[PDB]
RNA sequence: GGAACCGUGAGACAGGUGCUGCAUGGCUGUCGUCAGCUCGUGUUGUGAAAUGUUGGGUUAAGUCCCGCAACGAGCGCAACCCU
């Protein structure tokens, strides 16, 4: 189970771009940055990891959403690790509202794949090819991780509230619990299951997102497997 | 006896570039070949509406690229015919 004592990675973070509704996590601001309570922090691990053990021996699925170029890789990983969903690359206009025309983008990307491989690749036209690539490309980058997805998530944890502020909207609106590593740039009161945290930073999105992920998929059908998420930190 | 056309006598009836196109169909002229005009759904607003068609680069052009709650689509453009 995880650690306590992580006064050698998360703490506080940010200057002085906060959100006043970020002080019953605020230890106080020296110099520069605000400083996050890390005995604050804990209790809240607890409160989320428990809620979160709920739904990993429950069977829920869970979303894990990370625009941000700081934990990009990390949020994949830690998804693969489990059998989760993730989001890397954006957040489209009525993906679970009007999921049966998305899906025919997702279709007609499994369609032309199968005539890229080598069925009538090279059989019409050089610039009808081309297309054919650009409609390719543009697929795969916005259906990349919506590919797998052939029904409608029970909860969603965001690296970053403000960054995935659509996300916890359209979360909120729809019911459904969100769980998020956020600091002093944000407003608590929108996530139910907050982690008092470092939202930048590759070293700390990686702890948790690789604790959280350790302890899904142990209390599940899985034993405890060492992260590899840890060789994505020598970015430093 | 009787089909046909035809002529006279008799009956029932036609016809009108006669008016109104501000009662109209159809067709045509014109601003225009001018370049853009909109829709479905989502989001924002009490609402009329807005967002998307704004912004940066670029182009003959919402032509294209980048960014962006927008995601797609239709008419137009382009392409498909002839000299």
């Amino acid at each position: 189970m995880r650690d306590m004592l992580k006064a050698g990675v998360h703490f506080g973070h940010q200057t002085r771009y906060w959100n006043p509704k970020m002080k019953p996590f605020i230890f106080g601001a020296r110099n520069k940055v605000h400083i996050i309570n890390l005995e604050k922090t804990v209790p809240m691990f607890n409160e989320a990891l428990a809620e979160l053990n709920k739904i990993a021996s429950r069977k829920g699925k869970i979303l894990f959403v990370g625009t941000k170029r700081a934990a990009s890789e990390a949020v994949k990983d830690a998804a693969l690790s489990c059998d989760q969903f993730f989001v890397n690359h954006r957040w489209l206009g009525g993906m679970l509202t009007n999921w049966k025309t998305v899906r025919q983008s997702i279709k007609r990307l499994k369609d032309l794949e199968t005539q890229s491989q080598d069925g009538t690749f090279d059989k019409l036209t050089k610039k009808e090819a081309l297309m054919r690539t650009r409609e390719l490309e543009k697929l795969e980058n916005s259906l990349g991780g919506i590919k797998d997805m052939g029904g409608l998530p029970d909860a969603l944890f965001v690296i970053d509230a403000d960054h995935e502020h659509i996300a916890i909207k359209e979360a909120n609106n729809l019911g459904i619990p969100v769980f998020a590593i956020v600091d002093t740039n944000s407003d608590p009161d929108g996530v139910d299951f907050v982690i008092p945290g470092n939202d930048d930073a590759i070293r700390a999105v990686t702890l948790y997102l690789g604790a959280v992920a350790a302890t899904v998929r142990e209390g599940r059908s899985q034993d405890l497997a060492s992260q590899a998420e840890e060789s994505f930190v020598e970015a430093e």
